[PDB]
């Protein structure tokens, strides 16, 4: 309600600006409610940015269960698209997230849990495509997965950010793919 | 003379605790001076973090220049060993110098210079496999460069971290090498 109002306001500010340059009273005027009747629906800025987070993680995680409900270098394609498009809608939020990290225990456990979950999906197939006989038995199959994740945290991120060095954000799903694909159907 | 125990002192104390929990004082009363003659030696505590980082990057650097100076499996893994064996030998450089990428403009752009300088080297070697007929021409060599050197700057510091989650630090040096080598040989 106003809930939904003051998280769209953080989203709209967080792409003008560093979190640490919104206030409360911004995010308050923009919902059109007081500083106090804010700490209501939120104990803190922080609270706004870990709240977004959940949503855009959980939204991911939702895309990539719809997948596995329902050729090989496509099945992984569509996969990392989920990250691409999810965390590539979400800009200003990936960004005020990936930097919160390094200051929330709430946001670095969040990221952390639901990195996991993504690793033990992604062992989980290698290992389905492993005993079916298309991808040969290199490394392990959760350390392949944790590295390939990883790459794709930083590399997404980094594309996103438009960071010096990175990937242009329209060659960057190609690229990733070339090295999921390789890394696990190679020997 | 006093710089290096300065520096020694700085990084010792990093082992224990993060930049924000030492004091100009911590670092002067360890190099055996007071902290005006600190002062004469560098601006700030954020002036030592970024020399130490400064000598760890050239050290890796200038270890690279040497192999480049002197089976392509091997070839890979003793490059890639360069940044596992220096940045892994200075863990608290390397946890404190990335931390402050996010706070200092001098940190981030010296990070930035350097793998600039390391994708571009790993680019021309990818680029001399393809035209010796060793490596096949897949994607574009500067962009694989990135998303592998951005794969390993996260690997390898996620590893020395213990983040959860990271592939252990006895197994991240093997499944790197695996990703470059399937990744830059494989169609
Ligand atoms: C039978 C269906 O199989 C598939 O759909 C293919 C599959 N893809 C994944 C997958 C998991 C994580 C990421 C990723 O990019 N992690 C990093 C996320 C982050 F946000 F950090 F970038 C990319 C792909 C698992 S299985
Ligand atoms: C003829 C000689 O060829 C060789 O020696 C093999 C070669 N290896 C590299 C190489 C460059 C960067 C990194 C790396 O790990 N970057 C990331 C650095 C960071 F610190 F971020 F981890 C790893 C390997 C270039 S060519």
């Amino acid at each position: 309600d106003r809930e939904l109002a003051i998280l769209a306001t953080a989203e709209n500010l967080l792409e003008d600006r560093p979190l640490a340059d919104i206030s409360v009273d911004d995010l308050a005027k923009g919902a059109g409610i007081s500083r106090p009747t804010f700490y209501f629906y939120f104990p803190s800025k922080e609270a706004v940015l870990l709240t977004l987070l959940d949503r855009v993680v959980n939204q991911a995680d939702m895309a990539l269960q719809t997948l596995a409900e329902n050729d090989r270098e496509n099945m992984w394609r569509t996969g990392i698209n989920v990250f691409f498009e999810t965390f590539g809608s979400h800009k200003a939020v990936t960004r005020a997230g990936q930097a919160a990290r390094a200051t929330s225990v709430e946001v670095a456990e969040l990221w952390s849990t639901f990195m996991q979950k993504w690793i033990a999906y992604t062992a989980a197939v290698i290992d389905a495509e492993r005993d079916r006989g298309a991808a040969p038995r290199t490394l392990p199959a959760h350390e392949l997965a944790t590295a390939l994740n990883l790459m794709n945290e930083r590399t997404l991120f980094a594309s996103f950010a438009g960071e010096q060095p990175s990937v242009p954000e329209a060659r960057v799903l190609d690229t990733l793919v070339h090295i999921w694909v390789t890394s696990i159907y190679g020997e």
